[PDB]
């Protein structure tokens, strides 16, 4: 229902008589996706907000499709990238190739060429086809490890995903255990090697999970994963470092392989750019190995162009892979014991000294990201989008201004429920809007706000009437806090000129 899509966008006008309480832009969440319904939110994002105009219109609007799938990329590209879709072929690249277990984990290559982008030489001013890209979300595969640890660890006789409080009480005692284990019986390898790439790439928009930063089970924002001090890091260096052209390489050496990953700064499309005193001072290496046995020959040497703008030049750890974890430098000074050079090319040299395969319980392979020295402390390489029309018919852009905003799924369906008000997710999005700018977050992807503990959005979207919809937190609280958390929540997300998303379920 298109009704039911105006109120969400008009909720601030309506509830609040305050257009600053408006959600901004619609997550059109699908089952099936009829091609018909997808042309006319599109009509009325241009209607309503003008999106074809001009990129500043589209980007403070910016809208995605998840129906699970890349199938109506085409009709959505060829309907005038109105929304932007999944890159699923590079999110199953992530999964096969860093996140499954050895024995069934795929060669690197797919990292490089198994996208909507082929990344080995990605030098477009615009990209041909928008995108965002992710590695987990609310539902891809946590009620499937909890209904598979009770099946296996509690109660063998279990059916489909009924499940009692205390099965997945003590389901969540094991998972927790899980993540924190360097031999992962049920749970992803390398989450900050696929935020490391998700968060360097060019040409797509990363959507970061609450559930990679924060435990899936618990209250909102109360316990940081082992990994939100290395992906912090990375949403830290992704404002002040990652822009220009990228180049993957993918080479054998020792007993296995690594790839790089390279942008060369703002200015530089190209590997022979030399760009400005800007270029000088970004762009990012990433090295990775996917191979806990990784060993390198004596004579193996990884040489890393890192582009025209960066000859003779010092360089310093952002991230390094240790016995234990990984280590983050947030500072020049703070890694000054480890600075390494660029030679007359432009080109990091690695060896075995450097690089080797370590089994922890953050990686099975091998990170290294490094980071020019002398950046500013307040360098900023994002750009704003353009004011200038559009003349190629298409609405979204996948330019360096798009390429400069990060979304963030704020929520995970196995959240505690708040014990007091202090702990309604409102209530904690509010305060802690500030952290959400830190990061570069751009785009707020809210959980439904309708008004339970179910975990399959299935059970969800059949458990609520068409009027149910209408109830933001109204006739009592939602599991998020009141109406009226909400409207604080989306004024406060604004005050920082974050745009926040709708769930629109068609
Ligand atoms: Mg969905």
């Amino acid at each position: 229902q298109l009704n039911w899509l105006h109120f969400l966008m008009n909720f601030g006008n309506i509830y609040a008589n305050d257009p600053d309480a408006n959600f901004d832009s619609i997550r059109v969440d699908a089952d099936n996706v009829d091609a018909d319904l997808l042309q006319i939110a599109g009509d009325y994002l241009k209607a309503a907000k003008g999106i074809h105009k001009n990129d500043k219109a589209a980007n403070d609007h910016l809208s995605i499709l998840e129906a699970w799938s890349d199938n109506d990329t085409p009709y959505l590209h060829d309907d005038g990238d109105n929304m932007i879709n999944m890159d699923n072929k590079l999110r199953l690249s992530l999964l096969f190739s860093l996140a499954k277990p050895l024995n069934q984990r795929s060669g690197m290559n797919p990292l490089i060429t198994n996208s909507l982008v082929n990344r080995t030489d990605d030098n477009a001013e615009t990209a041909a086809v928008p995108s965002y890209s992710f590695i987990r979300a609310h539902d891809s595969e946590v009620q499937d490890l909890i209904r598979d640890i009770i099946k296996a660890e509690i109660n063998p006789n279990v059916v489909g995903y009924s499940f009692t409080m205390e099965e997945i009480k003590k389901a969540f005692e094991i998972y927790n255990k899980d993540l924190l284990a360097t031999e992962k019986k049920y749970t992803h390898y390398n989450t900050a090697l696929s935020y490391a790439l998700l968060l360097t790439n060019k040409s797509s928009v990363p959507r970061v999970y609450y559930g990679d930063m924060f435990t899936d089970d618990g209250q909102y924002m109360a316990h940081k994963t082992i990994n939100y001090e290395a992906i912090e890091t990375l949403l830290k260096a992704r404002i002040k470092y990652v822009s220009g052209g990228q180049a993957m390489r993918n080479q054998q050496v020792g007993n296995s392989e690594i790839i790089t990953s390279v942008r060369y700064g703002k200015g530089a499309l190209k590997a022979t750019d030399t760009g400005d005193r800007t270029t000088r001072t970004s762009g990012v290496a990433v090295i990775e190995g996917n191979n806990p046995s990784l060993r390198l020959k004596a004579s193996d040497r990884v040489v890393v162009n890192m582009g025209a703008a960066h000859k003779n030049q010092a360089y310093r750890p952002l991230l390094l892979t240790t016995d234990n974890g990984i280590k983050a430098y947030h500072s020049d000074q703070e890694a000054a014991g480890l600075v390494r050079y660029t030679n007359d090319r432009g080109e990091l040299i690695f060896t075995a000294a450097d690089i080797k395969g370590y089994a922890n319980p953050q990686v099975s392979g091998y990170l290294g990201v490094w980071v020019p020295v002398g950046a500013a402390a307040d360098q900023d390489v994002r750009v704003a989008a353009s004011t200038a029309p559009s003349t190629d018919g298409k609405s979204v852009h996948q330019n360096a201004a798009l390429d400069s905003r990060v979304m963030f799924e704020g929520f995970s369906n196995f959240q505690a429920f708040a014990t007091k008000k202090e702990e309604y997710t409102n209530v904690v999005i509010a305060k802690n809007v500030d952290k959400f700018a830190e990061w570069g977050v751009t785009d707020f992807e809210m959980a439904p706000q309708y008004v339970d503990g179910s975990f399959l959005d299935s059970v969800i979207q059949n458990g609520y009437a068409f009027t149910d919809r209408y109830d933001l937190g109204i006739s009592k609280p939602n599991k998020y806090g009141t109406a009226d958390d909400l409207v604080k929540a989306i004024k406060a997300l604004h005050s920082k000129g974050i745009k926040v998303m709708a769930d629109w379920v068609p």
